[PDB]
């Protein structure tokens, strides 16, 4: 098993998983002054139905809010892609304090927590399954999120944790749009990388907005009461689950603004 301790943890992850130290690993940090602007990127278009919302589970590293991914009723479209991206996840990343939990970086800057909103080639492959082994199987949206005022748009997200307390714990979460978590303006960078945690496939196409959303210290609070044991054993909270930085290895990140 595999997990963020430091005997499982992201250091030791490449002994299970070799391709941790590929040369398309994320996260990264991203260096304004080695940006690349791409005027051939075109605007994210996001268009999600609330009605996908399905389920959010205590996956004991994390918890997950799933989406219904049998049609296209919520797709990703636009910026590097040809094809459209079928919505089926979204998830976030912290630390152990405020002063690091972004899993990106920008210009050496670590955030409170991260954003990721996960999506599939629908055009190209019949599923998840299918598609998440596929150099250009997966988009996902990184939003950092910088401590500061409460973001109510987590409301609903926050609300339901209590619900799936400790590890495996799953219950119904819907009628959720999950383009509300989204900042303002959708400038973004994109690179192409990996799985931020095992299996480390490097299968996502990465899409980092410019602007950062809020959280408060104790909205992050929140994260980090969840319990990565199972209901009766000893409590152990979720602490963090960032991966460091990763080397960029000639990859180039490109700029839609
Ligand atoms: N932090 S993140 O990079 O946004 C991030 C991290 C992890 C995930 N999870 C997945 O992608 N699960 C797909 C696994 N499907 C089973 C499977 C697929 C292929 C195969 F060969 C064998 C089994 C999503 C986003
Ligand atoms: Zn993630």
């Amino acid at each position: 098993d595999w997990g963020y301790d430091d005997k499982n943890g992201p250091e030791q992850w490449s002994k299970l998983y070799p391709i941790a130290n590929g040369n398309n690993q994320s996260p990264v940090d991203i260096k304004t002054s080695e940006t690349k602007h791409d005027t051939s990127l075109k605007p994210i278009s996001v268009s999600y139905n609330p009605a996908t919302a399905k389920e959010i589970i205590n996956v004991g590293h994390s918890f997950h809010v799933n989406f219904e991914d049998n049609d296209n009723r919520s797709v990703l479209k636009g910026g590097p892609f040809s094809d459209s991206y079928r919505l089926f996840q979204f998830h976030f990343h912290w630390g152990s304090t405020n002063e690091h939990g972004s899993e990106h970086t920008v210009d050496g800057v670590k955030y409170s927590a991260e954003l990721h909103v996960a999506h599939w080639n629908s055009a190209k492959y019949s599923s998840l399954a299918e598609a998440a082994s596929k150099a250009d199987g997966l988009a996902v949206i990184g939003v950092l999120m910088k401590v500061g005022e409460a973001n109510p748009k987590l409301q609903k997200v926050l609300d339901a944790l209590q619900a799936i307390k400790t590890k495996g714990k799953r219950a119904p979460f819907t009628n959720f749009d999950p383009s509300t978590l989204l900042p303002s303006s959708l400038d973004f960078w994109t690179y192409p990388g990996s799985l931020t945690h095992p299996p480390l496939y490097e299968s996502v196409t990465w899409i980092i907005c410019k602007e950062s959303i809020s959280v408060s210290s104790e909205q992050l609070a929140q994260f980090r009461s969840l319990l990565s044991n199972v209901e009766g054993d000893n409590a152990v909270p979720m602490q963090h689950n960032n991966r460091p930085t990763q080397p960029l290895k000639g990859r180039t990140v490109r700029a839609s603004f």
